């Protein structure tokens, strides 16, 4: 009975923060702001919603 | 091998990180704090891990800010 | 807990020697001087002050 | 894909190193050395690498000076 508490830590990471990470951290490549870490952050809070969950958790 | 990197390509003057190529804005700029919190949220595990994330960085950003090219 | 010590690879070159060496070796293939080695590295002592510490180090 | 190298845009006649490309004149003169030179950096992660580069450089320019296009 595997979920996400017993994945490996790729397979992990893979199915909860990598997707939006690689969207965010293109976006913020082309931007460049003043304040990167901030707008990843950022980033990443208004674009949950489309990414939240849509993995094992259902 | 892996030390072996190609800057010859990004070098075809005043360098910031505006004109630094992608990988190095990124290394310069957000990839030691991702490094520390994709490494702490994946020992937590915890049940909203974007949000998490974010926290995380949010939490952390005034260690890691402006500790680059741009002082 | 990372540092300069735990970053990967090419991250520790990113923020160590990468944003000097581009400078330099932009200057260095617009001068093409007698001895370009040598210019190189008095080019990275010669500028050094600019971009030290400019990291994690801080 | 990779070995694929216009050079048919340099050429649009005795060539040396100050005729050279720029890529061409990089990897002629300084690309060796630095390769080797990033290559002993990353490994050891010194306090002072721009100077530990730079010193590297210096010791050893002479394996790697004038080995190239202008003897």
């Amino acid at each position: 009975k595997v979920d996400l508490q017993s994945l490996p830590t790729r397979a992990y990471l893979d199915q909860t923060v990598v997707p939006i990470l690689l969207q965010g951290l293109a976006v913020l490549a082309k931007e460049r702001p003043p304040n990167p870490i901030e707008f990843l952050a950022s980033y990443l809070l208004k674009n949950k919603a489309q990414f939240e969950d849509r993995n094992l958790e259902r």
